[PDB]
């Protein structure tokens, strides 16, 4: 992956100014697409650790969710290598997102009500934080309009940020706001909406157990929270280009029965 990043046909949109920084939407319409459609709409926010990472990286996917009729688009946001910004920053800037093309839904031609959120490691967990993690908006941005996704689908999310349980320093300096605040673990709760999250069994950045506790945890409250294994795989498996696409292949399969699943995309 480079950055900045190179997105063909993509159109480019400015979702968000901050800081003198014009933080770009890369836009994948489908083939029939009029303003007056009302198609779902999916945006991926790239990994890296909140400090560094690419528009790049899901742009192989906003090409194949386009192609089944979505308008697919890869979200930049502020990352520590290149903007003063700590974990609660980037979380800002994915709400923004979200609200962006909420907020712009009828010139995207996009349902409302149909955005789903992604991404991968750290941008998992941002795309977790726009479904039911509160607060931490932009505070200039117009809050009667929601910045909540109507589903997730998380690529190996980072989901717990605080050891508030049971079973370091670097962290909380990186956060910008207590940790509790950015952990989507500590505000599991009833009436989410539906999410599917690829996640590896030997997975050494992120354990595997610390989403198996999220996803049973999000069942016992009533939430469509499923998790699909991948036997071995490590941090990053899903990703165009591991292996021969066998994780990539399978995630974007068992992605797109979810969408089914849940009425944002119709059958082949």
């Amino acid at each position: 992956l480079r950055y900045p990043p190179e997105m063909p046909g993509a159109e480019v949109k400015v979702y968000k100014k901050v800081d003198n920084v014009d933080l770009k939407l890369y836009i994948y319409k489908p083939a029939d697409w009029k303003p007056a459609d009302r198609r779902s709409a999916i945006v991926f926010f790239f990994g890296g650790g909140w400090q560094s990472g690419s528009p790049a990286q899901f742009r192989p996917q906003c090409e194949y969710f386009a192609g089944r009729g979505m308008v697919a688009m890869a979200a930049d946001y502020r990352v520590g290598s290149r903007h003063n910004v700590k974990v609660a920053d980037c979380v800002a800037d994915a709400k923004s997102a979200i609200r962006w093309v909420r907020q712009h839904a009828a010139e995207l031609g996009v349902d409302p009500q149909k955005i789903v959120a992604s991404g991968g490691s750290a941008g998992g967990h941002l795309a977790a934080c726009t479904v039911m993690v509160p607060d931490l908006e932009a505070p200039e941005e117009d809050h009667t309009i929601s910045s909540q996704a109507n589903a997730a689908i998380l690529f190996n999310p980072v989901l717990i940020l605080s050891r508030e349980g049971l079973k370091e320093e670097r962290l909380r300096e990186r956060l910008g706001t207590e940790p509790k605040a950015v952990s989507p673990y500590h505000h599991i709760r009833a009436g989410l909406p539906p999410m599917i999250i690829f996640h590896g069994t030997a997975d050494n950045t992120v354990p595997f157990e610390t989403i198996r506790l999220f996803a049973e945890a999000m069942k016992k409250a009533g939430n469509r929270c499923e998790l699909v294994p991948f036997e071995g795989a490590a941090h990053g498996f899903f990703n165009f280009g591991r292996g021969d696409n066998l994780a990539y292949q399978k995630t974007l399969e068992l992605a797109d029965e979810f969408l089914v699943e849940i009425g944002f995309l119709a059958p082949k």
